[PDB]
Order: C-alpha cells, then structure tokens, then sequence
C-alpha cells in the first residue's frame, strides 16, 4: 500500500500540495525554435496536473545558457506568454507547477547562440559533443569574471521575476547535474583562486547568491533548489567535493526554502564520498523538506517516506511513459515501462 503518497503536504504557509508526488523536471527539446513553449507542451503538462507539483523541464535564463535544441526560455515576452498558457492550463486542472531555471555553463554550445562564449567557473572543457546533434563538439569555456558573475545572478533574478507574469507557483533553481551552479560546487569544474573558488565557503558563494537573489524577487516559500552532491553527469568526481556540500546544506537551511531536491538517476546507488546514498547524505545534513528521486517505484518511494528518508517523491521516466501515472498508482494499476524511444513523442 502506498497511501502515504496521497497525504496532503504543506510545504509552507504559501503552498500546500494535494499529494506527495512530483513530476520530475524532464528536458524534452520540443519548444519552438524561438524557445517559446508550444500548445503541445501546454497539453503535455496539463494532463499531468494530478501531480501534487510539476517541476517543468529545465528552462534557460538567457541565450548563452542553451546547450540542447529547442529547450524553452523565460527571458522574452513571447516565452513568458507561452508559459502563461501552460501554467493557466495546469491551474485550471487543479495542479501546481514550478519552473526549473537553467544555465548550462560549460555544457552550453555556441551553435545555439551565434558563436558567443561558453561560460563557466574555469576554462575546463568537458569531453564530447551535444547528444543527438551532428558534431557539436563542446568547447573550452571562458572562466567568468566577477562582472560576468554579477550579470548571471542578475539574470537568474530577472528570470525569477518573469515567473510571476508567466503564472508559475514558484521556481526550482537548477543547481544540479553538472550545470552552471553545480560547476561552482565541484572541484573538477571549479579551479578558481578568487573568492568564488578554493574553499567550501567560496565554492558555495555563487549558489547562495543566486538563491538569495531569487528569494528577494519571489520569496522563500516559492523557491526550491535541486542539487547533486555527487558527480558523474558531465562532472569528474573529486573526494574534496563532499565538504563543500557539508557547508552548503546548513547554509541553505537558513533560507527556509520550499524544498531541496536531489538530482540523480538511481538513488539505490551508494556514493563512496557521501558515505552512502545521495538522499541519506542530504537527509543527514539537512533538516527541512526533501524531495527524493531516482529509480523509485511508488512502492519503494512510499516505504522510504514512511521511513523518514525524505518527504516528497519526484517521478521522472514513469511520468513520460504514463501521463496518467498518479491515477494508475491510485488505482493500483499496471504502469508501462519507460524507454528512450518515447522521447520522440510529446504526450
Ligand atoms: C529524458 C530526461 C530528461 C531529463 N531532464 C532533466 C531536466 O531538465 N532537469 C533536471 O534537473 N533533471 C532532468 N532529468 C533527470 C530527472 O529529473 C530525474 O532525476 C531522473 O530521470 C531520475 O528519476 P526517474 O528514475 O524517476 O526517471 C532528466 C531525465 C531524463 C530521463
Ligand atoms: C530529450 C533530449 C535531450 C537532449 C538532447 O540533446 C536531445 C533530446
Ligand atoms: C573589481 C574586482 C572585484 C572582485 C574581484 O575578485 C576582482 C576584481
Ligand atoms: C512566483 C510568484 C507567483 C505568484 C505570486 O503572487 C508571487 C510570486
Ligand atoms: C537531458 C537532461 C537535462 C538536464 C538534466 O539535469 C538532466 C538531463
Ligand atoms: C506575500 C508573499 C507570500 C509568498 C511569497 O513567495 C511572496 C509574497
Ligand atoms: C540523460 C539521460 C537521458 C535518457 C535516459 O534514458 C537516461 C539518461
């Protein structure tokens, strides 16, 4: 039985979720070429509004954030208007939705923004090329200056202000999976020797500046953050990264966020440097609402939540395979298994 998944969950004084099930953020690359959400995306999200909370696909904050084709933005008026169609439709169906705000950092590709500079904490190139694209080889990033950093914080904040007009309930800051914010938090990507590098305090500075700037625009109750304390998504591991997160997590607790959300693919994996699973590490170092994710079934998520391992469950691949995920779980019905072939269709 997975009855506890259907518990009402009060995130805070501003937001109460009708159940504990989140739709995980899932990049689909189906926006129009000007990165405006389509009416097909409106339908896609609307039919998943039985989720207690939808986290949108990663949504870019400005042009040099783009690393994959046709990923939506939220920096133009047209993009804002497209998103407002999405959020209105979700709300009309009794749902709630946060936008996931993205900058890909060194994982951006200049093909998408007219040959400009790829930006990152340090000039450390990742291996390879953009998935499902013809020969878009990753390039050496420019190490951002302090002025670049100030502009990036400004642009995260502006994107968050835009979320109000776009009608979202809030923002999940994409601090995970080796993208820009996560690049500051890990030693592979952050080799800086200024006030943004070296020490746990310095390496956490960019993340906390973005969190605080966004809180200043939309409030702590409407602000969540995804993190990846481990590596292994466009990120080489480093035994020193854990102490960054040991510092960051209590600092985040001070902000009384809507939630912290782990960004991994299989939470059954034990990470050497975290002394165990990602969720158990975060749970040991962070005492507020926590969203677990990664290869959970409704049954294993329910048990984890009953065991106080985390509070909310994000479901990704099954939500692609099963738009009616929540109803099927509610009715104890068979779920279709996900396959990558499903990514070709937006349903
Ligand atoms: C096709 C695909 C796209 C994804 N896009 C995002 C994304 O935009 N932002 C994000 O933080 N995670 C992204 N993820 C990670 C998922 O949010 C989730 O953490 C992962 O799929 C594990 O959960 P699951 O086992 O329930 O699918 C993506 C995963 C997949 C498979
Ligand atoms: C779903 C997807 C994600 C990335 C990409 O480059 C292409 C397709
Ligand atoms: C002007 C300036 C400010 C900070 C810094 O780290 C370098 C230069
Ligand atoms: C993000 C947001 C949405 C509504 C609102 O009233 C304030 C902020
Ligand atoms: C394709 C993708 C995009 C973002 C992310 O965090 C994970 C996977
Ligand atoms: C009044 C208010 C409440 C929540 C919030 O995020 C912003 C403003
Ligand atoms: C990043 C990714 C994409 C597809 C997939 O099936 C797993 C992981």
């Amino acid at each position: 039985s997975v009855e506890n998944l259907f518990d009402t969950y009060k995130l805070n004084d501003t937001i109460t979720l009708k159940n504990r099930i989140l739709m995980a953020p899932l990049t689909r690359c189906m926006a129009d070429a000007n990165l405006v959400p389509t009416d097909d995306m409106v339908a896609y999200y609307a039919r998943r509004a039985e989720a207690g909370l939808i986290i949108s696909e990663a949504t870019i904050i400005r042009p040099d954030a783009q690393g994959y084709p046709n990923t939506p933005g939220i920096f133009t008026q047209a993009q804002i208007a497209g998103w407002r169609k999405v959020t209105d439709a979700v709300h009309a169906n009794g749902g709630k939705i946060f936008v996931q705000l993205w900058h890909t950092g060194r994982v951006a590709h200049p093909h998408f923004f007219g040959g400009g500079d790829v930006l990152a904490p340090s000039a450390q190139k990742i291996e390879g090329s953009v998935p499902r694209m013809r020969e878009l080889t990753y390039v050496t990033p420019k190490a951002v200056t302090v002025e670049d950093i100030q502009g990036l914080v400004r642009d995260y904040a502006k994107a968050a202000e835009n979320v109000i007009e776009a009608g979202f309930d809030g923002v999940e800051i994409h601090g995970a999976n080796g993208y820009l914010i996560d690049q500051f938090l890990h030693h592979d990507s952050n080799r800086r020797t200024d006030e943004y590098g070296g020490t746990p305090v310095n390496m956490s500075r960019f993340a906390l500046e973005v969190v605080d700037a966004i809180i200043a625009r939309i409030g702590h109750d409407r602000t969540g953050l995804r993190i990846s304390p481990g590596a292994y998504f466009n990120m080489a591991s480093d035994s020193r990264d854990r102490v960054v997160f040991d510092y960051l997590l209590p600092e985040l607790e001070k902000r009384d966020l809507a939630f912290v959300h782990i960004g991994i693919f299989d939470d059954s994996i034990e990470f050497d440097y975290l002394g165990g699973t990602a969720s158990s590490y975060v749970r040991a170092h962070y005492g507020k609402t926590l969203v677990g994710v990664g290869s959970y079934s409704a049954e294993t998520a329910s048990k984890a939540i009953a065991e106080d391992k985390f509070d909310l469950i994000a479901i990704g691949r099954p939500f692609i395979a099963n738009p009616d995920y929540v109803a099927k779980v509610r009715n104890s019905e068979e779920l279709v298994a996900y396959s990558d072939e499903m990514l070709a269709s937006l349903i």
